[PDB]
C-alpha cells in the first residue's frame, strides 16, 4: 500500500457560515443517542469547538482553559466531532456532540475533503450569538496551527 500523506493545508468541503447571518440549523447526536438540536439553544450563546477527534487521553491546558473561559462568559460549549458518542466521554455547560449521522460537517463547511483525515471535521471554532447569528468563525488553515482563542473569546464576550 502507498501512504495517503497529510498535507499542511486544510481543505474542507465548503465554506464556514458567514458572520452576521443566522447559524445553520443542526441536529447532532448526544451521549444518550438522543438529538442535540440547535433549537435547544435558542437565546443562548454557543461555542462550537470542532475537532477531527476528541478521542485522546490528552487535554491540552489550552483547550480546557478556553472551554472554561467560554463557559464562564455564559456560553454553552459543544465539542463537536465525528467520533461516536461512546468515544466522546473520554475528552476533557460543556458537552460533547457527535456528527456521525447528521449533516453538520457539510452544513458548516468543515468536513475534511481529502487526505488521511477525509470525512472527519477540521479543527475550527464557530461562535453563535445569543441572537442566533454567527458571531465569529475560524477554520484553522494548517494542520499544526493552534486556534486563535483570544479572538473567539472577544467575539463570545460581545454576544453573551
Ligand atoms: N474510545
Ligand atoms: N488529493
Ligand atoms: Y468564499
Ligand atoms: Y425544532
Ligand atoms: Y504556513
Amino acid at each position: 500500500a502507498q501512504i495517503t500523506l497529510r498535507g499542511n493545508a486544510i481543505n474542507t468541503v465548503g465554506e464556514l457560515p458567514a458572520v452576521g447571518s443566522p447559524a445553520p440549523a443542526f441536529t447532532l447526536t448526544g451521549g444518550d443517542l438522543g438529538v442535540i438540536s440547535s433549537d435547544q439553544f435558542r437565546g443562548k450563546s454557543v461555542l462550537l469547538n470542532i475537532f477531527p477527534s476528541v478521542d485522546t487521553p490528552v487535554c491540552a491546558t489550552s483547550v480546557r482553559t478556553f472551554d472554561e473561559r467560554a463557559a464562564a462568559s455564559g456560553a454553552t460549549v459543544l465539542c463537536v466531532s465525528k467520533d461516536l458518542p461512546f468515544a466522546q466521554k473520554r475528552f476533557c455547560n460543556v458537552m460533547p456532540a457527535s456528527a456521525f449521522r447528521d449533516s453538520f460537517g457539510e452544513d458548516y463547511g468543515v468536513t475534511i475533503a481529502d487526505g488521511p483525515m477525509a470525512g472527519l471535521l477540521a479543527r475550527a471554532i464557530v461562535v453563535i450569538g445569543a441572537d442566533g447569528n454567527v458571531a465569529y468563525t475560524e477554520l484553522v488553515p494548517e494542520i499544526a496551527q493552534e486556534p486563535n482563542y483570544e479572538a473567539a473569546l472577544a467575539a463570545l464576550g460581545a454576544t453573551s
